[PDB]
């Protein structure tokens, strides 16, 4: 898969399990069209969101439901979600790993972009 | 002010200067209504976005134009911007500092919520 | 001062208060000589560690006692501390702010080097 | 292996390749004894540092040579290295992944600790 999401929990030092992830792609009319969705596994990973054929050039948004994650652990976090927005495939097809590191009042996100 | 934004540049080890920042409030129809904006100062700070009277409870989005910043420095960036979405809440402390740390392919953001 | 330390808590969304910080300078024999120390303020800041005269070029280590901080909050931490090791250099800007962002199993540190 | 190190470059959005890593363990006399060393692979990973038998309880230091990494890319970075110090195995054997994210003037580090 050309798009993978990996989420870690900085409080527990663990993968962030069962985190909902929604992906959108900006349409020609500038709206966000639903593209794919899933939830992270026991390893904090979400694979199989898309395919090489489908994942064309465009502006994509990956919205990670961090608030539901923290709420289920009894925590009222600051952010509603973590949303990473990016242009994909503009110099040709690439593989993207979107890595997120979560704390109740902070998150970081990083992209690892490789040429397949 | 109840809301301040502070932006640092992890490549240069400096405040991130002249970064455009837009603030939006979520409307009843779930659209984002522009609320305030500015550019960060020589110290990477943006003050005076709102007032205590105006900044009522709601869902807010702070959009930091990281892409234009990296473009101005001749460095290829990954993100279109960094968005920071949160519910502002009266019961808690209520001065918010949104701190962001920028790299071309990574950012972190943290909230410092006080008094 | 030429050196300031600012520490934030990513769990509480607050300055990290009363965190012990020790500064060391690398000696000629490669050992670390204690130089200065303090505890962060109510704003998570530690000022006045050194002076422009004293803070000559050399290799410095700032050790932030994160473990005692998490212990004080009843939260299990991973690291013994966060160390920040750098060469201080006259040609460049020379006011250093060491910013640290703390979580129980993660920390980040950044240098803001100005004027 | 109970200890793995993974290093990413936040400027290029890539693994950080050929980064030297030195591991030390605190001795009974409070000195740092050399424990293991290696360098990151093309995937930014360093495997095989130790074994279950060898990796007993103790205080360990993982020193990642970030300065040489940046210097080889023409950059004069702020830090001499990234050094992550931690007590290991104090509630029994665990697997540790030490993840580091590098920028010229900043780094973050995170531990993922799992029960084998
Ligand atoms: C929020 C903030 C306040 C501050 O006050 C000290 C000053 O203005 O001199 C000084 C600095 C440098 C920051 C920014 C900061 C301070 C600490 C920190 O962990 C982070 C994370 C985003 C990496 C950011
Ligand atoms: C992206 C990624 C890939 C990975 O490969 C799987 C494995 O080898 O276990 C293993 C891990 C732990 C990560 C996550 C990671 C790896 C490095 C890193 O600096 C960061 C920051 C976002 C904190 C995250």
């Amino acid at each position: 898969c050309p798009l993978m999401v990996k989420v870690l929990d900085a409080v527990r030092g663990s993968p962030a399990i069962n985190v909902a992830v929604h992906v959108f792609r900006k349409a020609a009319d500038d709206t966000w069209e639903p593209f794919a969705s899933g939830k992270t596994s026991e390893s904090g990973e979400l694979h199989g969101l898309t395919t090489e054929e489908e994942f064309v050039e465009g502006i994509y948004k990956v919205e990670i439901d961090t608030k539901s994650y923290w709420k289920a652990l009894g925590i009222s976090p600051f952010h509603e979600h973590a949303e990473v927005v990016f242009t994909a495939n503009d110099s040709g097809p690439r593989r993207y790993t979107i890595a997120a590191l979560l704390s109740p009042y902070s998150y970081s996100t990083t992209a690892v972009v490789t040429n397949p």
